[PDB]
């Protein structure tokens, strides 16, 4: 029973905690032990949800948070109807306006180094990439940040609030050193 696990459950809403737990049990990981990964997945999930709320009513299809089979099912439907290439790795969203998959990144390090590793790993040069850092920087493919400035600023504010809440509980150091 770690301090980090209790902080996560009272900091993020229960629907996000539920999906993160279900996500971690696929791939076979324990939220009670891998506490920093538990906090990272909840954070990445909330950012994806906030991101999808930034566009118009039904601009974004949400891929993250679904079980692996259903997420791939929607990816197949999106590809077999828009003609967009099928990614090798599951993205996070699909932009019906810009007609591209998006993988959102949340990092505790430099947005520069994290971007390079993300593009190398997915090996899908057509999946748009957008990174957020806990300090307030962001990096997007082709410098195309998809959303307007106000939607991204809300995400950066929430990210800095999360880091403050862990720092005030002396859990930020172990979190930052966990990536
Ligand atoms: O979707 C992700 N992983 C699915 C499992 S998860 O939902 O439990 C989870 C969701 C989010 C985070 C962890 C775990 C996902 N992973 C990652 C993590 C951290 C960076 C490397 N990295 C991987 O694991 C590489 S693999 C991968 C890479 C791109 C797309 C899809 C995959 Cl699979 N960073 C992300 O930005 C991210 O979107
Ligand atoms: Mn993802
Ligand atoms: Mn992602």
């Amino acid at each position: 029973g770690s301090h980090m696990e209790d902080f996560v459950r009272q900091c993020f809403n229960p629907m996000i905690v539920e999906l993160a737990e279900k996500a971690m049990k696929e791939y076979g990981e324990d939220p009670k032990i891998e506490t920093n990964k538990f906090a990272a997945i909840c954070t990445h999930l909330e950012v994806c949800f906030m991101y999808s709320d930034g566009g118009s009513k039904h601009r974004f299809e949400i891929i993250e948070g679904r079980d692996r089979i259903m997420a791939w099912t929607v990816v197949n439907s999106i590809c077999n109807t828009t003609g967009v290439e099928k990614p090798k790795f599951l993205p996070d969203l699909y932009d019906y306006k810009e007609n591209r998959f998006i993988d959102i990144g949340v990092t505790r390090r430099e947005v520069h180094i994290y971007y390079l590793e993300k593009a190398n790993k997915i090996k899908s040069e057509k999946t748009h990439i957008h990174i957020f850092s806990f300090t307030g920087e962001e990096m997007a493919t082709k410098a195309d940040y998809t959303l307007d400035e106000e939607s991204r600023a809300r995400i950066k504010t929430r990210l800095f609030t999360i880091r403050q809440e862990m720092a005030s509980r002396s859990l930020w150091d172990s979190f930052r050193q966990s990536e």
